[PDB]
DNA sequence: TCCCTGTTTCACGTGGAACACCCT
DNA sequence: AGGGTGTTCCACGTGAAACAGGGA
């Protein structure tokens, strides 16, 4: 078995990584492929996006990382049979400090998620890592474990400057800890295609990275997640979009994305 | 003269800390008050919004915090004569580790920005601090220096959970490092007033904090930053809203906010 | 006992006079008051709305008006024991010529229904008259017999000229043949409260005649017949609504109107 | 030219005779065919639907009928260059009386409009006569003058029985005054296709007249004018649909009606 | 059989954004 | 260009109507 580990990371906040991670885990699970979703955000927004109470959460990914628990100990099962969740909690914040301690003694600790996943990388088809809004210790784990990264891009101004910096970190890890690391693609999120700022910022990213933009290679048209209030309602009902409204366009786009991920 | 030091912070990403910080700084500056805007985010989105190139930026608040530099050295003057900026860069990220080097050694380092600011706090009326989307060391400095905090709320689902944690952290620092700290107000931003998820999240937040909401005290009415494409186009021109589009509603909103802050 | 003789008239077609007449008669009959419903329309829409067969009906109000029959001869008893019907047929169309013959012969004939009615006017509590869509002879009789008039209003454009014109003709008779005639009230019908044309036409009519709009005198709110497919399904079963579907909103409306008419 | 005369008549009120007449005149005028539209209704709602004043109308179809005027004297020009209007006014009511005087002397007067129209039957391609909600003298004139009749049917209950009666009158004229008379078709109006009452009355009327239903010769499919609030606003701006909102479904439908009429 | 609640589909109103005139 | 004007597109909310188990 070969888990593809796809890290949904992007250091910018509010750009759709928790909406993308949760909902791709879902929309790929319905393709009857076994999905594990890691919640690497100390806010634990993905955990709650699937209906859990972080407050009624005993053991989570932190204790796996430091070795106090096996990752197979913490996995929870979700309302979707094919989607299982490694939940998160505020305790994951501690990991920041933890990380630098290894940085002081043996320059490891980028690869803690790498080791924590090693024991289930054959039990799942896809392991999707929802990353927190930083380029800090946690995000670096997320990338180091990963086969590829999915980059949610909200076509507003700062996502210009932001992206290159992120890619910079990628290359750095591509020369340092994770050689295999590929960009699985760029994913426009919250898309409003008729705004002019969006036309411009998309055009810029096209210029530097059109080859990285997700196309449903079935019809080749670009796959962009539409701004959908329904997409932002779905976690409130402890549900993906698939279980909350399978016919809304948020869902259509995230299933199209899953199709594209699958076609190769 | 004694600057009110006001941190626009919130640990959730994309919620308007940077947009509110830039545009409150500007909308107060035109009111003929001398403002310093600190960019406490390694993303340097506030710097970038005022038209600078982070990449053609020499020394920043990082070198201030490590003592290599004076806070008064790094200040740049902006296209508004009354608004000054302390810029940022990824080097500020390094502070993460620097902070914990204090936590291991003498359990301070909460109050670093407080001390570096000490030398410019009488040279300004308001010091407006744009925070990063975390509860880590940087936001801890950002809050601890501050007299009061402005909490921009994106009225969607997670604004529920997050907010409670944020205030608790506020309460925590009030009982440890900054006892004088006040909540200046909550700030609904990107407001689509007719959406149902918004009505709901506003209702919950009203029940728990209705009095802490920015009111146009002339009419008592709520002050809410409307979703406005122009509010998000303006930094692509390195301009605040009032220099980019003074008549749009994003702008009118921020000047009502600024007026409210001045009235007390 | 002195039956109030209430004419539901309006010169525009399809505005609910036949639906209002049937359903007010029924909603008052359920209040244990004895009601006679005159079908003054050669279409005999009120007749068939109560389940009779215009074709298997022998003698009708025509032969009453020409004296060939007593008004007490043509009355049929209906599916409601307290509701009686003077039925109609196409032969009532003949009366047009006949009217002008009286116009030619003794300058009466507006008051023919009045005369034909004299023999049943104390035998009923309310005598409810479904008028045809004109200001011609039949409607002139119908107003001339009547104590008061109920004007069903379809809140579209032509209700504007139309309304004031109907009121005009009312005043004419009030100064000539039937001065006692009172406007029992105005009744918005088929009411869709959110359409903009309705808002506009209602606002116009309000400015000119708000005091005439039927109010739930219990709660003072307006009485408006909601658009109810069932209100239009009921006559196909030869039934009023309260015999058809008493919990529907059309039904509650007509009963609220009935309460209002009795309430004073 | 040989003017086709199409009388839009049906005795039930509020079934679309006037919205249909006005709008077919318009949708036919735009095929660059010369249209003369008679307002044969004393309410003259067709006149007022074309932006004219009953208040500003000097000579109208009444004075033509009594011979005091030429039809060519009263014709007006409309905002559409290929559509001209013979307007109406409440004085047309007088014609009722007029008709019976001839019934008393030489049993003519069905053929008054026929005679008045005699002078423009080569100057127009189509002359469209909007009838009042009666089977009275005017409606009979309109049918007698006309080559064919267009019958708007609102698929509710009373338009079941009503239809049979109307056809009877056709046959009467077809046997007495007007042998050429054709039913150009039945035209479903205010159509709500998913209501069950509408399905049913359609099914019934299909049963009896399935061959009389207007087919868009393009798809063979039935042409049924949808409930369109915009179709009902159009007279408030003195305009047809095609000048007021040419892309709404009201307009497309009245245009399809125009094409079907044109093919023959 | 009488009822009661979850879903669909559809028109219409609303308010934002782009765009094209248009003043002048 | 700057500073109105209205026209076109789209998402979302609403509320009515047909329908469908589900219910003993
Ligand atoms: N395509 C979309 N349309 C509408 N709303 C969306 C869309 N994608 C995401 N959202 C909403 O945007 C808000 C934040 O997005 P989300 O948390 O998924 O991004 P994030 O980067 O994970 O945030 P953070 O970095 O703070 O964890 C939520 O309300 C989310 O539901
Ligand atoms: N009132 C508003 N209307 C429309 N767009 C807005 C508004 N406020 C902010 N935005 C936009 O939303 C995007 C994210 O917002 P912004 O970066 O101001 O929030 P933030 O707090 O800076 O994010 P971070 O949390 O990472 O600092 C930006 O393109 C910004 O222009
Ligand atoms: N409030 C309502 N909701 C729904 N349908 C209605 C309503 N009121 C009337 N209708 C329907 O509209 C159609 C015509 O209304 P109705 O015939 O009662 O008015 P009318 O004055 O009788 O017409 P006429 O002017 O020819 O006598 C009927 O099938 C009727 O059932
Ligand atoms: N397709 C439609 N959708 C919505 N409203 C409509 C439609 N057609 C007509 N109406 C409106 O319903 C009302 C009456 O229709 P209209 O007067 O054309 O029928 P009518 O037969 O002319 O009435 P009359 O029998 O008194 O002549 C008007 O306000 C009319 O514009
Ligand atoms: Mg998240
Ligand atoms: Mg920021
Ligand atoms: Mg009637
Ligand atoms: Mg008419």
């Amino acid at each position: 078995m070969m888990s593809e580990i796809i890290a949904v990371a992007n250091q910018k906040g509010g750009v759709g990584k928790t909406t993308t991670a949760v909902n791709l885990a879902a929309s790929l699970a319905v393709h009857e492929k076994k999905i594990l979703l890691i919640d690497f955000d100390p806010q634990a927004n993905a955990t709650s996006s699937l209906g859990f109470r972080r407050d009624k959460i005993d053991y989570d990914i932190y204790h796996v990382l430091i070795g106090r628990k096996q990752i197979s100990q913490v996995i929870l099962k979700t309302q979707m049979p094919f989607l299982d969740l490694v939940p998160s909690n505020l305790g994951l914040a501690g990991f920041e400090k933890t990380f630098y301690d290894s940085q002081d003694e043996n320059k490891r600790g980028e690869l803690m998620l790498k080791n924590a996943l090693e024991s289930v990388v054959g039990l799942y088809d896809y392991i999707i890592i929802d990353s927190p809004p930083a380029l800090g210790p946690l995000t670096i784990n997320s990338l180091s474990a990963a086969h590829s990264v999915i980059i949610p891009i909200q076509c507003e101004f700062f996502a210009l400057e932001g992206t290159k910096l992120l890619l910079n970190t990628i290359r750095m890890l591509q020369k340092s800890t994770n050689p295999k690391l590929k960009i699985r693609g760029f994913l426009p999120t919250m898309h409003v295609p008729q705004l002019n700022l969006t036309k411009g910022v998309l055009a810029e990213l096209f210029k530097y990275f059109d080859s990285e933009f997700f196309r449903d290679s079935a019809t080749g048209e670009y796959i962009m997640i539409p701004k959908s209030v329904k997409l932002a309602e779905s976690p409130s009902f402890g549900k993906p979009i698939l279980l909350y409204d399978i016919k809304s366009n948020g869902s259509i786009a995230y299933q199209k994305l899953a199709q594209s991920i699958l076609q190769g």
